[PDB]
């Protein structure tokens, strides 16, 4: 899921990473020769996006459609034991909702 | 939703499992060596998992404080006590961070010497 910016507790440890790390970068380019602190957080939002990571191991089978033919309305797998094949894969898919998309991450597959 | 966990078995109800089943047999067909479109004969397991990332907006009045750049020892810094060396600065700055991954890096920062 999703969900927009939030004031968050200055106790939460996030908050205390995000600050230091903040707080390092900014010494790490800041134009002085002395090293800085935070004198105090005024403010402190958070906003947590989130991914959704599909493992799907799958056995699939040849159909009787075509990659040609747009009427993939309906496929049978195949009918002659000649013309029937069947591989199984790991398929690894990232999902992200809201961005309303899909990534194949990884698929391994194996033919027999 | 959770940071950083394992990988856990969803249901194959699911139309989050369903949709990224549906997915990868559409990028599995179109790639394959066979002239012939391929479909699901079952889905054996099927685990998910979330990654999660927390954006930060912090905003902050920094300090100077009598420690220098270029010094090893950082545990006793204080802030600057004589007048013409106090020196102050307003910033926010916003993070990004993927708790599994381990990583934080500063997506953007604006600040105000005053």
């Amino acid at each position: 899921l999703v969900g927009g910016p939030m004031d968050a507790s200055v106790e939460e440890e996030g908050v205390r990473r995000a600050l230091d790390f903040a707080v390092g970068e900014y010494n790490k380019a800041s134009n002085d020769m002395y090293h800085s602190r935070a004198l105090q957080v005024v403010r402190a939002r958070k906003q947590i996006v989130a991914g959704v990571n599909y493992f799907l191991d799958v056995e699939l089978g040849r159909t009787t459609c075509t990659k040609t033919q747009p009427n993939l309305d309906n496929c049978p797998f195949h009918d002659q034991p000649h013309l029937k094949r069947k591989a199984f894969c790991s398929f690894q898919i990232y999902a992200v909702p809201w961005q309303g998309t899909m990534t194949l991450s990884k698929s391994t597959c194996q033919d027999a």
